[PDB]
RNA sequence: UCUAAGGCUAAAUACCGGCACGAGACCGAUAGCGGACAAGUACCGUAAGGGAAAGUUGAAAAGAACUUUGAAGAGAGAGUU
RNA sequence: UCUUGAAACACGGACCAAGGAGUCUAACGCGCGCGCGAGUCGGAGGGACGCGAAACCCUGUGGCGCAAUGAAGGUGAGGGCCGGGGCGCCCCGGCUGAGGUGGGAUCCCGCCGCGCCGGCGGGCGCACCACCGGCCCGUCUCGCCCGCCCCGUCGGGGAGGUGGAGCGUGAGCGCGCGCGAUAGGACCCGAAAGAUGGUGAACUAUGCCUGGGCAGGGCGAAGCCAGAGGAAACUCUGGUGGAGGUCCGUAGCGGUCCUGACGUGCAAAUCGGUCGUCCGACCUGGGUAUAGGGGCGAAAGACUAAUCGAACCAUCUAGUAGCUGGUUCCCUCCGAAGUUUCCCUCAGGAUAGCUGGCGCUCGUCCGUCGCAGUUUUAUCCGGUAAAGCGAAUGAUUAGAGGUACCUAUUCUCAAACUUUAAAUGGGUAAGAAGCCCGGCUCGCUGGCUUGGAGCCGGGCGUGGAAUGCGAGCACGCCUAGUGGGCCACUUUUGGUAAGCAGAACUGGCGCUGCGGGAUGAACCGAACGCCGGGUUAAGGCGCCCGAUGCCGACGCUCAUCAGACCCCAGAAAAGGUGUUGGUUGAUAUAGACAGCGCCGAAUCAACUAGCCCUGAAAAUGGAUGGCGCUGGAGCGUCGGGCCCAUACCCGGCCGUCGCCGGCGCUGGGCUAGGCCGCGACGAGUAGGAGGGCCGCCGCGGUGGGCGCGGAAGCCCCGGGCGAGGGCCCGGGUGGAGCCGCCGCGGGUGCAGAUCUUGGUGGUAGUAGCAAAUAUUCAAACGAGAACUUUGAAGGCCGAAGUGGAGAAGGGUUCCAUGUGAACAGCAGUUGAACAUGGGUCAGUCGGUCCUAAGAGAUGGGCGAGCGCCGUUCGGAAGGGCGGCCGAUCGAAAGGGA
RNA sequence: UCCAAGGUGAACAGCCUCUGGCAUGUUAGAACAAUGUAGGUAAGGGAAGUCGGCAAGUCAGAUCCGUAACUUCGGGAUAAG
RNA sequence: GAAGGCCCGAGGCGGGUGUUGACGCGAUGUGAUUUCUGCCCAGUGCUCUGAGUCAAAGUGAAGAAAUUCAAUGAAGCGCGGGUAAACGGCAAGGUAGCCAAAUGCCUCGUCAUCUAAUUAGUGACGCGCAUGAAUGGAUGAACGAGAUUCCCACUGUCCCUACCUACUAUCUAGCGAAACCACAGCCAAGGGAACGGGCUUGGCGGAAUCAGCGGGGAAAGAAGACCCUGUUGAGCUUGACUCUAGUCUGCAACUGUGAAG
RNA sequence: GAGUUUGACUGGGGCGGUACACCUGUCAAACCGUAACGCAGGUGUCCUAAGGCGAGCUCAGGGAGGACAGAAACCUCCCGUGGAGCAGAAGGGCAAAAGCUCGCUUGAUCUUGAUUUUCAGUAUGAAUACAGACCGUGAAAGCGGGGCCUCACGAUCCUUCUGACUUUUUGGGUUUUAAGCAGGAGGUGUCAGAAAAGUUACCACAGGGAUAACUGGCUUGUGGCGGCCAAGCGUUCAUAGCGACGUCGCUUUUUGAUCCUUCGAUGUCGGCUCUUCCUAUCAUUGUGAAGCAGAAUUCACCAAGCGUUGGAUUGUUCACCCACUAAUAGGGAACGUGAGCUGGGUUUAGACCGUCGUGAGACAGGUUAGUUUUACCCUACUGAUGAUGUGUUGUCGCAAUAGUAAUCCUGCUCAGUACGAGAGGAACCGCAGGUUCAGACAUUUGGUGUAUGUGCUUGGCUGAGGAGCCAAUGGGGCGAAGCUACCAUCUGUGGGAUUAUGACUGAACGCCUCUAAGUCAGAAUCCCCCCUAAACGUGACGAUAAGCGCCGCGGAGCCU
């Protein structure tokens, strides 16, 4: 009472039945798996980014 | 915190059996109880047990006198409604 | 119906009627509707007071939410702006109450083009999403501050990672509807089994008790008698006797062979002939004993009531079933899978995929986002085909040269070889998430703004390839079915091969009809609402059979097995001086070829290619589909015309779907859940969803409904309506109830289930009414005589009877009269039928009495207990000085006046 | 289970009859085909049939004779003829 | 040898054998007589001895105790002996016998006999696939509804059928079922689920029926007993898993009195 | 004694194998992926270094050399792209490396999260890149948290160990104990992980044509059969008859392969019986060829009309043998044929023996005994009524079509002839019979015989005789009629076109030629006659009832 072992015959039709969908490209992709030492300093760059907010307003006025 | 190795004690509670009632968005004679009827009857098995089928003339029997064919069932008229 | 495949020589279905299969309760999830809403619900109970067991009111105990997290001790969720100060990296004050980036329906404003309408310029940005902070709990690393009456092994906080079903201005709760997965009998029907309790030894197996029965003959044992022989011991002969798991054989009991008869029988084991045994381990009745995992067995798993390799009965029990079978109205729309992973899985599930439903977030003139089974451009990837081995590895042929090697060549190869190397194919990119200019943050990086990344401001569309197209929400949420596939081109593995087995890719079949191939699940064409006209595809156009009934074109071919077109349904090697082409050569008018120098013009050889032919043998008679066709109806090359598919074009109608559709501004109109307009579209199994003014039963409403002037039901060569489910009307029949509309509750729709119950067919006036010799004549009664009765004749049983009486069993069958309806398988004047009466007389026949094997109380013992064990074993004498030793039951064949 | 006539014969065998009983066994008439079931015969050959002398047939009573191999001395034995 | 063997039994001062007592009862094997009954005690099993493992209870030790440790340490196992008319084999290597057998694969063995002809039969031969001695070997009169070979006799078994009789069938009067049945019923070929009756192309096809018949309907009769599957069973068996009645053994209790070592 | 278990995959199942958890090369068709009990292999380990780092060094092999010393000992030089080695299978990688050697070592340590691969994108296993510690090494840059890379491994529960702490040990406190958190290990190889021996023929149930045994279907390896080529055989001569080395086919009477149909069942081996079919012809008919003188035989052609037998053994098909014969050819039809038979084999349950298993049991080893059911239904076939439309009815005929039938041999004669040296030894016509078959038939012979015909006779009965009866036909002798037997007897048949083949004329092709056009002979084959049947076919002819037939275009009308 043997049967069939492996088949990929009708699988291409099933895959394209709803179409092969790529993940929607999102701005600001996820930062998972990045260097932890790099992520530490990048958090500190955003943590103290408001410290130079007064210099930003002064330099924008020169333009 | 209680005082075992002694006892008693109603109510609220349970009830498919029985007795007597009320009811139904239930079943309507192959349904509802097996059983609407001489149903746990007929019938079967040595026995323990198994277990049916089967309700309806019309309002009122007024259920067809009488005549005639046939031995008779069974018919033809007549008659009741 | 299962299936890859069914008209199947696969299964179910003779026929009709009624019944007949997805339910209900609990709990869960999602969607939807309703109420209230950081709440929400009385679902216990209490109180008002026919239908009222309702409804009304109160009660928030409690449940579920509002807080999470850790194993636990436990602890436990506020962001931002402004100013000052500290300059590390986090103090103070104030104003507020969830931040920042990108996107964002809607709203707001400016300007322009026309207080309306379009351009691009900004803003507040919902929900949601991507990302980055922040906070709470667990845990880890690095740590230097702080708090106190219970200063300690005390309790607090920081910084940076990380775990969590968190917080980040709640969304739940109650109720109802639907679907999905469950547990319950669980869609219906079905096991082989298992368990508890009980009933059977009238069959049979065996022991016991008490009875009964078993012709006629054969051989003829021990004992005995007599006569003989012998010197004796002892022997011999005749007769007698009547022994035995002896022989022939009847009854009886068995059951060999015919593998006979029968085999829907006389019979759920019989009949005939034949056969075994028939004084014995013989046969048999009755009374007793042993009871189901037990009994009993001269042993066959035999037998234990037609049941035995574990009886029967009822219950547990609607036992379970990954396995078969069946699973009931119509329509509209969408529409599969036999594949992935895991599984004591491989007839099955879980999971992913494919499916459907429900939506939701947006877009919806150009424009811009966004999208793609496709090209283009740019740039990468690979090691297959082919090639190579005078290159590596491996294999391999032949010579040559120099001195078996060695050099230079040469032949042939690789799938597990390769220097090379495609075609097809895979990945990425083709901008605003960009470019450009100027700054800011950092604790990372460091010779040095040096990097890097993040952030801020400003400026710049020619959107920065072609084409098509609406997208997004981890392609959201729930989700059925499927998880046996099969076939074809190409590629490809095993196999001699296979209508074989196993893969890749795409299409197809399955799920699919249609035209064509005669025919046929897959091939060719083309996919499907209902029609009209037209035109085609593939394929055809002698006739069957629509179309060449053209003065079609050119050749090829004769077949005493001609040939006749994808898949495709019989041919090969090798041959032909059949015929027709072509190729390469060779002789010849200084005269060849062939034939006897004559002859006088071409000839010969090899090879190749078409058609035909040989090669070519199978069994029922037969297959270009058939007829038949040979100036073609054959083969090849083509032309014009013609034939028709559910395909294409145009038109009508129906439905679905889509319109940033239209209409509240009324002769008609607007049941807005309506009406109207436009465009496209239409296959379907399993499956899903919606609609039904389809149908059935019952309820609350409602129609001042219907009905003896005729309801329901039923019948109809009556009239109709609807695409259909169905419905209305008319007639006939019927005789008392019935129906429409809005809601509500289901035991709601049948052709199947070797369905259930009931009824009826063909078979069919058929099988049959055939075991045991046999009836006939006359008469009588009578409507009626092959069957009754009487008489006569002829026969049978032939005293181990077809005779005369009992036992067990039957229970009025006995007897008389009467009936002829049903029964007595023909008939019947007859009956063991039916109806009405009658009939069984005991001291001395049996029961009754006795105990036989047995059974069974008392004492006693056991046992949870109903009870069981036990038949002497205890103060056991109810009589007339007593012995008894075991009450009682147990024989209609024992005992017994 | 009980009673059990005559003839034939060794016989309660088979066959015939008497006493007694019965009407041919849940039907009849006609016909006499095949094929059956049951019964019987068959010339000549005699198991050539067939898995196989299956079935059938031969033999049979009694009387007078005659009776081996073998043997457990009993038998074989109704040997056989 | 009865305080027993064997067995029943839920249970007792229970019950059977047993109204018994070794010439008995119980459990097995072989299977009259005659004739023999060989070898192996390793394995398994039974049985018989007194020198590692060994439960509970009891004793000792440590510890606050629970607990732990130690010593002691039954039966059984292990060790040892016997046993094969125990299972078995031939630790022993098949002895006496027997045979191509009811036992021989090769095989229709070889030889003789039996017939014209013999895979049969018989007598022999035996390195016997795979005979063999109470898992009994060999023989054997009588006996056998046992298997087998031949001969005589006999016969319709046959060559080779025929005829006769009885009851049926058949016909009639009366009476009157059942299995079965999707629809049904003439074929060839083709295709097809690869053996059509129906479809395709042909052959062709004429009411209603009787008696026969056994080709067909892959005829009927029965949800194949063969084969496989099922995480379906049952009967039986063991060196299967897990238990158990029974039985053996140990401890304290019922269990008292006294002496001695 | 009770309960339960006794894996799965699988070209049925079992046995075998593990394709059951993994790895390499290939298959695999140039991304990845991709199956089979596809191919060639590996794995349940090994390593305190064979881990880590640094430094130096260069291998396999070859040439030339150098006491013993040689084809291989060691020393030296030169060449040497790795042709060595790197623990193992294979692939890849690797040269002042990853190899070899040496000296310092324990990054094979303590942690958080992310990622890759198998993937459902779960787990495990094994990997990748960081980060925070603590270290090793090197002068340092760096490198290292196992092995150069691709394999070398394991959930819950439970036990055990280590570590940590405001962790619990339940009204508090202390100490034991127990529990918990976190990280290891003890293992499930059926490797995402039950706790597991059989037997069943005494078997049971659910099913399955998803799946075996029997037919058919595809295939033809094998079997059978037949070509082609021509080495050679045939004294010589390849092809009279043969055919090596090769090679191309056919057949479905072998077997195998496959598993498509059937497991709510297609009765299954042989024989018997019986019909038809095939030819790959054994015999007969007509021919061609020879290593054909005759005879016998061999090869080949047209050809299946006709025939292919009787027996011993065996269940057997198949073989073997005895004879006979013209020959004793080969097969199909569901391996034709079981509601046709027969049960011998096989193929339930009983039983024996051998081998096997401890056992129950098994054995395609042997042996013995073992129920063979139903037709009356539909077609088919066999016969029997009848139906058909021309008025009824009858006689006498025609005839489509269908069936079809004869066959083989012997003796005599030719003829001791032809032929041959002989030995031997035919043929045509003719003649006499026979075999098998067919259709008849009973005069004769045989058989049956219930004319129950006539005798004989047994038992019984009728009083006896006489005459008879009964015994399922009492028995027996003979026997009419009838029926019946190669067991008696009779009869069995003519042509036509042609096949094979041999020829004529005669081209193609000045010749030749059976052929191309045209002609001839020509057969057991074929067709037909003869013969049997007689159609929804029919001709001639007779007789045809107050009814009825002809004749008045009867003369007018009604239905179809
Ligand atoms: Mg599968
Ligand atoms: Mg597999
Ligand atoms: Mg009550
Ligand atoms: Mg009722
Ligand atoms: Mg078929
Ligand atoms: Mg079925
Ligand atoms: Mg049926
Ligand atoms: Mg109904
Ligand atoms: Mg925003
Ligand atoms: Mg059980
Ligand atoms: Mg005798
Ligand atoms: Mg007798
Ligand atoms: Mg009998
Ligand atoms: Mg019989
Ligand atoms: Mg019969
Ligand atoms: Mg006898
Ligand atoms: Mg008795
Ligand atoms: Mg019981
Ligand atoms: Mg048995
Ligand atoms: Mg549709
Ligand atoms: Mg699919
Ligand atoms: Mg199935
Ligand atoms: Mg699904
Ligand atoms: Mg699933
Ligand atoms: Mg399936
Ligand atoms: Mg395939
Ligand atoms: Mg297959
Ligand atoms: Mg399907
Ligand atoms: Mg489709
Ligand atoms: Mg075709
Ligand atoms: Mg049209
Ligand atoms: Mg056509
Ligand atoms: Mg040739
Ligand atoms: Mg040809
Ligand atoms: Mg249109
Ligand atoms: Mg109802
Ligand atoms: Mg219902
Ligand atoms: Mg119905
Ligand atoms: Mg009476
Ligand atoms: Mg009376
Ligand atoms: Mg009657
Ligand atoms: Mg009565
Ligand atoms: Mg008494
Ligand atoms: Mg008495
Ligand atoms: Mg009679
Ligand atoms: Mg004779
Ligand atoms: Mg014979
Ligand atoms: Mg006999
Ligand atoms: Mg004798
Ligand atoms: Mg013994
Ligand atoms: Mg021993
Ligand atoms: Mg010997
Ligand atoms: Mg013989
Ligand atoms: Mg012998
Ligand atoms: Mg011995
Ligand atoms: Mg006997
Ligand atoms: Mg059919
Ligand atoms: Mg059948
Ligand atoms: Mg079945
Ligand atoms: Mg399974
Ligand atoms: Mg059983
Ligand atoms: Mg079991
Ligand atoms: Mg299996
Ligand atoms: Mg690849
Ligand atoms: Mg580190
Ligand atoms: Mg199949
Ligand atoms: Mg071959
Ligand atoms: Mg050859
Ligand atoms: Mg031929
Ligand atoms: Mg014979
Ligand atoms: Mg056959
Ligand atoms: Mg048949
Ligand atoms: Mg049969
Ligand atoms: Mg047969
Ligand atoms: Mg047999
Ligand atoms: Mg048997
Ligand atoms: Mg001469
Ligand atoms: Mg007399
Ligand atoms: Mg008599
Ligand atoms: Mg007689
Ligand atoms: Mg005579
Ligand atoms: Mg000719
Ligand atoms: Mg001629």
């Amino acid at each position: 009472a043997k049967s069939k072992n492996h088949t990929t015959h009708n699988q291409s039709r099933k895959w394209h039945r709803n179409g092969i969908k790529k993940p929607k490209s999102q701005r600001y992709e996820s930062l998972k798996g990045v260097d932890p030492k790099f992520m530490r300093n990048m958090r500190f760059a955003k943590k103290h980014n408001k410290k130079g907010f007064k210099k930003m307003l002064a330099n924008n006025a020169k333009n």
